[PDB]
C-alpha cells in the first residue's frame, strides 16, 4: 500500500528549491552544441522549455507529488569539457516544497539535450558508450515564512 | 528543430534498455527492504511510475515520437547504499526505443526519491546524501526476424 | 508488476462493448430528457467526456498499452429512475479494449453526475439517491485470424 | 455547458468520501489477498491509480475546477466475492471534491479488474462473474466558515 | 527562455475575453444552426474542448503558469458564413488569464472545424474556403474590490 | 448527441497536412524577435517546440481525433513587416489524414509567439489593440497510396 501525505494544514510559505545534473558527452559533441551546429535543432533551447514544462507536470508523474501553484522556474546551463551541467530552480509560495519538482526539471531538461544530440553521441555501433546523466542532486531547498 | 522523418523506414523489433541508481542512506535502503516506509510501497510505485512515464515519453520529450510501446519491465538491484533501477521498453516501430527507457528509469528512480524524502533529508531538510547517477543505455536492439 | 508483452501478437480486429448505470431522482432523469438541466447538455457532455477517457485509458491503468483506437460509440439508454450508458470500443490490434469500454463508460457516468449533481443533492449537500452501478463488459469480441 | 464560476466563495476545509465495490470470483479475491497475482500487486496498483486520478479529474470531467489537492487515503475492505474500495479526498478551497473522490475510486476499481482480467475471464473469454457496484458519494463535508 | 516569477505579486481578480471566427460555407452554418452536422452537437463539442483546454494552457504554452481557474464560459455568435466563438475566463491569481482565453477560443474553433470537416472539404479533399481568422483580445481586467 | 467516425477499415496510406496561420504584431516587436533580443527567451525555438508537442496532443484537445502515429512534423516561419507566419506540416502513413494535427500545431506555435512577446505588443493601458491571429487555414492534404 501507499499513503499520500496530507498538507492541507501547513502554513503557506515561501519555497525555492535548486537541483543540478550534469549530461557527459564527447567532447565535440558539446562544441557542436556550444556552437549551435547540431542540425537537430537548438539543443538548448529545447531542453530549457522540456524542464520548464517537466516542472509542471510533476504531480502527474510522481505519484504522490501535490499540484503546486508554481511562480516561476529557471533552467540554466553550465558547459564542461565533456559535459553539459543543467540547473533547475523553482519557487512557490505554497504548503509544500518544490524539491522534486526541480529534479524533475532538471531530469527532463537533460533527456532532452540526449534525444537532441543522439545522432552524434552514439558509435559506429550504435550505442552509448560515452552518453550517461550524472550527479542528479537537490542543490537547496529554502522553506521560509 | 524539427519531428525527424520516420515514416519510410521498416518496421522492425525495437528492444532497448537503461540503468540507473539512486544513492541513498543504508539504513534507507533497509526501511525499503522491509517495507518500512511510511509513504508506501517504494518498489511498486517506482515500477508504476516508470511505466507510465515510458508512455508519456513523446509528451515530455520535444521531438520523440509516438510510438506503439508494446512492452515494459522495470526491475531493482538493491546495493548497500543504493538501489539499481533497470528499465526494459519493447515495440514493433521504425524508430529506436532508448529514450523510452531513460525516461522510464529516470522517473522511476525520482518516484523512489519521493517515496523516501522523509528519512533522506537532514535535520536542516537538505539532501546532502541523495543523488540519482550513472544513468545510461545499457543496449539498444533491432531485429528483423 | 510489468507491462506484459504483447509484440509478438496477431493484428486482429477487437471489440468491447461496456455498459453502466447512474440511479437518479426520476425528477433528475425528467430535466435531462426535456434539456432542462441550466448546467448544460448532459449527454453530448458525457459522450464527450467518455470518448476522450477511452484515448487516456493507458495513462490510467497503469499497466495498459497505448492502442491504435478506430473507433468509439456512447449510447444512452432511459429509466424511470436511472440512465443507462453503453460504451464500444474497437481497434484492430494485439490486446483487446474491454479495459477502454470500461473506462469509456464509467467516465461518461461520472460526467453525467457532475452535471446533475445540483439536482441531485439533498438539503444537507449529501448524495442518497445517487449512484453508479452494474458497471460490466457486456461483450468481448476477438478474431482468432 | 459553461465552468460555473466560484471565485467569489470562501475557501473552506472540504472532504468527500466515496465508496465502490468490485465483485470478483472468491478464488480471485483469494489470489489478491495471498498476493499471487503474477501481473503483480494489485492493492498498490489501485491505490496509485486512484491518487492519480485524483488529480486529473479536471481533465477527465469537462467542468470541473483545478482545485489545490492536499490530501488523499484510498483503502480497501475484502468480501467472499468482492473487493470494496474507499477513496476520501481532502482540499481547502472554493468548491467541495466529491467529484474527485468518485473519480478516485472509480479509477482504482478499474485498475483492479485490469490486475485480475487473466483470471477473472471464463473459457470464452468474457467477464460474467466481473462488475462495479454501489459506487457512492458516502459523505460530502464541506465547513461553513 | 524562462518561466517569469509573479509569487510576489498580489492576488487580485482577473478576467480575460477572448474572440475568434472560422469561416464556414453559409450551408454548413445552417446544418449546426439546424443539429443536421452527422458527427454531432458543434456547439456543445465546441464548448467542452474550450474549457478543457483553458485548463490544459499551462502544458500548452511553455511559460504560462498553472493557474486556479475559477469560471470559464464559452459562447457563440452565427454570420452567415461564420461562426464568432468568446471564451471569457476568470481568476482570483497573480498573473492575468489572456492567453487562458486565447487558448480556449483556439481550441473551440478548432474542434468546430473538426466537427464539420466532411461538410467543408471540396471534392478533392481540400478546404479551399475554410479558415480560422480575428482571433484576438476582446478585453484584459484585473480588479482589486 | 455525438458521434466519432470509425476508420479501422480504412487503408494505411501516406498522409500530409501543410497548415499555415499569422500573428499580426508591432513592427518593432517583429525587429526585436528577428534579432533575438525578446528577453523572455527564443521566441522562435519556443513557438517550434510548442506547436511540435501540441500536434502530439491533438486526439486529447480534440475530442472526435484519433490517435496517429505521427512520422514527422515540421514547423517553419516567414517574417513580414508588421507580422510572422507560421507553416505547420505534418506526416504519417494511417488511415486518416493529418489535417487537425497541422492546424493545432500552427495555431498553438502562434498562441506560443503570443506569450513570449506579450510584454512589447501590449500598449501603455495593458490590452492588446495590435496583436491577433488570422488567415489560420490548410494549404494541402494529400493522402496517397
Amino acid at each position: 500500500g501507499v499513503k499520500m501525505v496530507e498538507i492541507g494544514y501547513k502554513d503557506v510559505v515561501f519555497r525555492k528549491a535548486v537541483a543540478k545534473g550534469r549530461i557527459k558527452l564527447k567532447p565535440e559533441t558539446v562544441k557542436l552544441i556550444k556552437e549551435g551546429k547540431i542540425e537537430k535543432g537548438n539543443v538548448l533551447a529545447t531542453a530549457q522549455i522540456a524542464g520548464i514544462l517537466a516542472v509542471k507536470r510533476t504531480p502527474e508523474l510522481i505519484p504522490l507529488c501535490h499540484p503546486i501553484p508554481i511562480t516561476g522556474v529557471d533552467i540554466t546551463f553550465d558547459f564542461g569539457e565533456d559535459y553539459i551541467e543543467v540547473t533547475c530552480e523553482v519557487r512557490a509560495y505554497y504548503k509544500t516544497g518544490v524539491e522534486m519538482e526541480a529534479l524533475t526539471g532538471v531530469t527532463v531538461a537533460l533527456l532532452a539535450i540526449w534525444d537532441m544530440v543522439k545522432a552524434v553521441e552514439k558509435d559506429e555501433k550504435g550505442q552509448y558508450p560515452y552518453t550517461r546523466i550524472e550527479n542528479v542532486h537537490v542543490v537547496e531547498k529554502v522553506k521560509t515564512h
